[PDB]
């Protein structure tokens, strides 16, 4: 069904918070990863893990959870205390239970969006709503590291952007149906739900501080990709001889900006040489379900094409209001990456802010007008 929720969207509805006592080594270690890495004991207690085999994880859910549990520990082994203090083979007794894993939910092997947000969380309380207050993560990596915030934030866009994915369907019955006004009132829909997203990724600045983004919770989501810490990417013991690269992208990982890119036939799946490029790598860390959607998608008649053989102006100011609307969420975004890379970077970007700058233009060079 491309596993996407009317409710939460691209999150893992109400994922599990336990995994079967078969798997309590792996779950006390994820558990306590402040306290581990902090006294030094973390790359031991890894260390001296047993193989424990994956046949006891008998649904998607405890799947999810088990690779979310064992991306946590491996970004932990990896980078240690977060000061270059780096481990360059990822022992056997996770390393092949974490690539077998992976393999059955058609996965790399290393933490990415999907895990750490996506699966990363609970209700305090179920009888409340998905806000912030009822809501947390059920992994962190360093007391102060704003993992809560970052994750949940996250989540929470995610969740805002769930209401104007779930009309999508809406759209291509309309087109297909030839129903304008309703094609009408669903692209008005989509635009003013990806506006109330926008309003929610403020909280980002109410619960993540520049420092301990960039010092801290960043080391721990980077991976192994064009890495000179990693130069030749990370061993995984028992499972390939020699070692791979794969990128740690978390943000960059999300579905909803090319979910909607693509289906308003803005044009950067194939285009830019770099930032194509780019945007087509990363769908290799999205779920395989995810991956099919956005696929799907570009398969179907084109909505840009449709309004544009319509010489209708209301349909071309709902398309419209849908751009402005990516415009206005990448622009923000644009924003928020200054704050929380690029000014702690010099406290001590140019190609990566030259990579968002491209992908927001050319969303805006996809606005109508006429
Ligand atoms: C909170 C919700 C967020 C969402 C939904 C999101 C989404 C995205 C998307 C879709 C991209 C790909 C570029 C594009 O399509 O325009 C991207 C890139 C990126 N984002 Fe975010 N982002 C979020 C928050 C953040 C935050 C708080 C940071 C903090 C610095 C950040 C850092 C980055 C970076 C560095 C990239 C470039 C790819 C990379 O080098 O990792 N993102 N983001
Ligand atoms: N901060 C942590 C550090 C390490 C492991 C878990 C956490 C959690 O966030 C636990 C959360 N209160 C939960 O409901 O599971």
């Amino acid at each position: 069904a491309y596993h996407i929720d009317e409710e939460v969207g691209f999150a893992l509805p109400n994922p599990q918070e336990n995994l079967p006592d078969f798997y309590n080594d792996w779950m006390f270690i994820a558990k306590h990863l402040p306290d581990l890495i902090e006294s030094g004991q973390l790359r031991e207690r890894v260390e001296k893990l047993n193989m424990l085999s994956i046949d006891h994880l008998t649904d998607h859910k405890s799947q999810r959870l088990a690779r979310l549990v064992l991306g946590c520990i491996t970004m932990a082994y990896v980078w240690g205390k977060g000061h270059g203090d780096v481990r360059k083979v990822l022992p056997r007794n996770i390393a092949v239970p974490y690539c077998q894993l992976s393999a059955a939910l058609e996965l790399p092997p290393i933490l990415v969006y999907a895990d750490c947000v996506l699966a990363n969380w609970k209700k305090k309380d179920p009888n409340k709503p998905l806000t912030y207050e009822n809501m947390d993560v059920l992994f962190s990596f360093r007391d102060g590291d704003c993992s809560k915030g970052f994750f949940l934030v996250s989540l929470l866009v995610e969740i805002a952007a769930a209401s104007a994915i779930k009309v999508i369907p809406t759209v291509f019955k309309a087109m297909q149906m030839q129903e304008r006004d309703t094609l009408l009132k669903a692209l008005l829909e989509i635009a003013s739900c990806l506006e109330k997203a926008l309003q929610v990724f403020h909280q980002i600045h109410d619960h993540v501080n520049p420092k301990a983004f960039f010092s801290v919770l960043r080391i721990y989501l980077s991976g192994w990709k064009g890495n000179p810490q990693l130069s030749d990417g990370l061993v995984y013991e028992g499972f390939w001889e020699d070692p791979k690269e794969f990128a740690g992208g978390s943000a960059g990982q999300s579905s909803v900006f090319q979910c909607f890119d693509v289906l308003l036939g803005i044009q950067q799946t194939a285009g830019g040489g770099h930032a194509a490029q780019f945007l087509q790598d990363m769908r290799r860390y999205m779920p395989p379900a995810h991956r099919n959607f956005l696929c799907s998608l570009e398969s179907n008649p084109s909505v840009r094409e449709f309004v544009l053989s319509k010489g209708d102006a209301g349909l071309r100011e709902a398309y419209d209001a849908c751009v402005k609307a990516l415009v206005s969420l990448r622009s923000y975004h644009l924003q928020i990456v200054t704050k929380y890379i690029l000014i702690p970077a010099s406290q001590q970007g140019t190609d990566l802010m030259n990579f968002l700058k491209t992908v927001r233009s050319t969303t805006e060079k996809s606005l109508l007008k006429e």
